[PDB]
């Protein structure tokens, strides 16, 4: 799957110019600091937009090579040391979407918790599982 | 993928004939009655539906396929959560499908009739198409 | 897809060789418990499947901007929601460089402690394209 991205922002454009370590997911940045209240899911603003291509495949169902995608949105396995939670289990994002990619973050211990800029909670994966490369790119 | 459904009422069969948010990767599926869940606790919903999922033969390392029941997205605007997060739905199943929704509050939790907590979706991520039908090949 | 399972220890091997709840049909690979635990209330516990594998498939063409192996999923199986325990990341996800052992992580929802039997069937190894599953045993 190769994804184009676009910043909302100078601020993460630079962060995601210099991924450094860079598999099947694509791990995405917290890029504001927060605090996530207690007992309650936040709506973490990842700052980005973006579409999936693939390969078109031939499907049972009762215009191009190259297709816009659904794709998905995981937990990074980091987020078990953490208390927060996917509140939709797995993000899916579906084709035609150009909104923001939200994290939806349950935390689920009775204090607050402090997310930062640069963290690392969640990754994108393909319905395949096949290797991700991405573009940065301004529409 | 196609599926093919059985609904085991006519209310939900109204409900399925006049689906109005299926245009999709995932298939929109409907409560079918009101309920009321318990707090901190895990309730089998059942979506008064059986369904079969077909897709081309192919290579591993028309068939009757496994298939996916993810949380929709707006479900985070609640505390309910997939207890076994994605529901893994074997190709040999002919069952009534069912949710099991865990109620993460303290307090108890209204779902109502149309409510569109859940869906269908093939491990492809592909478009999804469904027909109506009065019963499975199973005997 | 096909496994191969390096499982790290005699009594684990047993329980593999003797899979009882594998047949040939199905998506899902079922993974044991491999030794008892109290999960403390409230809590998330990494839980060692011991075990390790690589999987592979049958190769093709993908955009970017034979038999190879691959990125593979764990799942909670459907009897996991008789219990208060959850899978802490929803779904595990593994790559195909993996060659440390398979740990899942539970939580534990409880306001009290669960015991986890040794044989328990928590969780279970799916594929990408949810298409049936071989296993081998391997020593390397
Ligand atoms: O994990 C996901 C899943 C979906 N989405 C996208 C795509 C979907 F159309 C849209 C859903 O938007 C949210 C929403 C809408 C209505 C009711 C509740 C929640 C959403 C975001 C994240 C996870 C789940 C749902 C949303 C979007 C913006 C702000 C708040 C909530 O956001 C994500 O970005 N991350
Ligand atoms: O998310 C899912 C996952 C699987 N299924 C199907 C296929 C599976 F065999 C069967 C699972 O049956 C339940 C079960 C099985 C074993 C141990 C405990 C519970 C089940 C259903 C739905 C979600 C999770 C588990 C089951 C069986 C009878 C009554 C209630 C629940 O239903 C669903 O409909 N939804
Ligand atoms: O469900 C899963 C998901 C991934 N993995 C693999 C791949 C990953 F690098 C490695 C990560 O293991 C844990 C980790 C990673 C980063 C930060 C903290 C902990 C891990 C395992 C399981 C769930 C979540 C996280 C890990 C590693 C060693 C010891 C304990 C936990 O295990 C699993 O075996 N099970």
């Amino acid at each position: 799957m190769h994804l184009k991205i676009v910043c909302l922002s100078d601020e993460v454009r630079e962060m995601y110019k210099n991924h450094k370590t860079h598999d099947s997911g694509l791990d995405l940045f917290i890029v504001k600091d927060e605090v996530l209240k207690p007992k309650s899911t936040t709506f973490v603003k990842l700052g980005i937009k973006a579409i999936a291509l693939q390969y078109k495949s031939n499907y049972y169902y009762k215009k191009s090579n190259i297709v816009n995608t659904s794709f998905l949105l995981f937990p990074r396995s980091s987020i078990s040391k953490t208390p927060l939670r996917l509140a939709n289990s797995i993000g899916l994002i579906d084709a035609g979407y150009r909104g923001e990619i939200i994290a939806a973050l349950d935390n689920t211990s009775d204090q607050e918790y402090h997310i930062k800029k640069n963290d690392k909670l969640v990754q994108l994966v393909s319905f395949t599982g096949e290797p991700l490369s991405f573009e940065l790119v301004e529409e």
